[PDB]
RNA sequence: AUAUACCGCCAUCUUAACCCUGAUGAAGGCUACAAAGUACGUUAGGUCAAGGUGUAGCCC
């Protein structure tokens, strides 16, 4: 339901995403990502689609950022101090290629 | 006579945290082609034979 305002219409029962809105949303998201990378924030890419795990991990390594394409263990973020250490620094921005 | 006086020696028995979910109810938390889970005393005991320190008994 919450995706309806972003849908241009249904073509023979297939939803078409309105790309005029995608352009503005992508503009905002890319601007935010660039500003966070300028501030030396930790950026974590996340995606559980196994078809693109290798691509996303390579891209994360290439841009000097972080990836988590594997099974997401309970408490990675909310229990990070127990899992990583008391002084671990969490990501400042998380990007989902697949939500 | 007493270790049913102690000591020695033998033997008997006794000796968590964090994080999530449920409307932050009682409560619950697994799937790998992965979906919240991760970290000494005790004994009416034996032994007075390879050992001791005491205590009492009778003493026409
Ligand atoms: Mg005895």
């Amino acid at each position: 339901r919450f995706m309806e305002p972003y849908i241009f219409g249904s073509r023979l029962d297939h939803d078409i995403i309105d790309l005029e809105q995608t352009a503005t949303h992508l503009q905002l998201a890319l601007n935010f990502t660039a500003h966070m990378a300028y501030r030396k924030g930790i950026i974590l890419f996340i995606s559980r689609n196994r078809q693109f795990s290798y691509l996303i991990e390579n891209m994360a390594r290439d841009c000097g950022e972080y990836a988590h394409t594997r099974y997401f263990r309970g408490g990675m973020l909310t229990n990070a101090r127990l899992l990583f250490g008391p002084t671990v620094r969490l990501p400042d921005l998380i990007i989902f290629l697949h939500t």
